[PDB]
């Protein structure tokens, strides 16, 4: 199936945020508009933040991440929660590898917002 | 229900970080073992970064996450979500008022690292 | 914070199902734009489907578990986990005692249906 | 990634329920340490409870969800979620055609019991 994309609600605030947990440079490129709209990168076995920003979910609402470790894209795996029928989050995982951890490139997208 | 409550497997370390999105100074404690192991602080309006930091779960696994504003604990909301049977999310909101956003301190916990 | 509220899309057919899991009889009623629209009743210590229904979300979307035990309401924890951008669960724990099982009566509710 | 494999506790006994939503009778296996340990099979594009039954994790703890029609593996989407640091589900949902609406069999596994 399909993943790494999300419909947030339209024209609505959202938070991005990325992790690394490779041995391996991640790339990561948040799409929204089906247009790059941020680009991570790092390189950290314990997690950094490699990237953290506030983006606009734009008319279509349709958010989609993308991860590649030397322009070779990494298998994902997401899925959305929302808590107490307000509070959003859109999860994803990434395996540049074998070793199927897919935390090699980690991002939470979280909305509302303010 | 108890809420920001977390069994995490013994010795492992796990990512913890932090966002704003409040008028209030936000206060975050992260408890292992019923003792304080990391306390994050900060104001946004706009998802700031307040903190991040690794820890490792100890020989109890038991990681808590607490959230005050001026001296009063704020209401939480938790859950635990399981990508591909390998890649764990803890979550947290919380709310210091009365809009019920749930969004003025947000807390994402993540492992396994690595 | 409210538990086992949830916005569903409107006109929107769902599936609701009860189990449980506890000596006492749950009762479990769901209600669509604040009015009951599915109840069920049973006791079992073995997660028997107490009920399982269709309805839908209506004008409103606006879909509500209640669940009590002779007359007292149970306390709830709830969640919405989304798959593949598509497939929606809205999840419900209860407790009738002390043990903090959550297990007393479980409701599930799936969409879309079809 | 994977999908639809689930690792419990080991000697706990878990509900299984499956519904469906597709014009094919569908399938569904659930295997436990690699062995079948339930079969459904039925019909409906209104969320029939194809089957129920309580199993045991047994020594493995592993259980895996498949769900095939007439014959052909259907892809699966999946995860699990922790409410209340007690009660988990693990969510299956499959897709038989064209429409990914990934409903054509849905697998709800809950535990604890009792
Ligand atoms: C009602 C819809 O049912 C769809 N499934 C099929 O159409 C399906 C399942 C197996 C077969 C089937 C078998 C044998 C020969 C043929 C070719 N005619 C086809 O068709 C679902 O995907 C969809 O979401 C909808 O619920
Ligand atoms: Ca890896
Ligand atoms: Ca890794
Ligand atoms: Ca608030
Ligand atoms: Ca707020
Ligand atoms: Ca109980
Ligand atoms: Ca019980
Ligand atoms: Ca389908
Ligand atoms: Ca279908």
């Amino acid at each position: 199936a399909t993943q790494g994309v999300f419909t947030l609600p339209a024209n609505t605030r959202f938070g991005v945020t990325a992790f690394a947990n490779s041995s391996g440079t991640q790339t990561v490129n948040v799409l929204v508009n089906n247009e790059t709209a941020a680009t991570f990168s790092g390189q950290s076995t314990n997690n950094a933040v490699i990237g953290t920003q506030v983006l606009n979910s734009g008319s279509s609402g349709k958010v989609q991440v993308q991860v590649s470790v030397n322009g070779r894209p990494s298998d994902l795996v997401s899925a959305q929660v929302i808590l107490t029928n307000e509070l959003n989050f859109a999860l994803v995982g990434s395996e540049d590898g074998t070793d199927n951890d897919y935390n090699d490139a980690v991002v939470v997208i979280n909305w509302p917002l303010g």
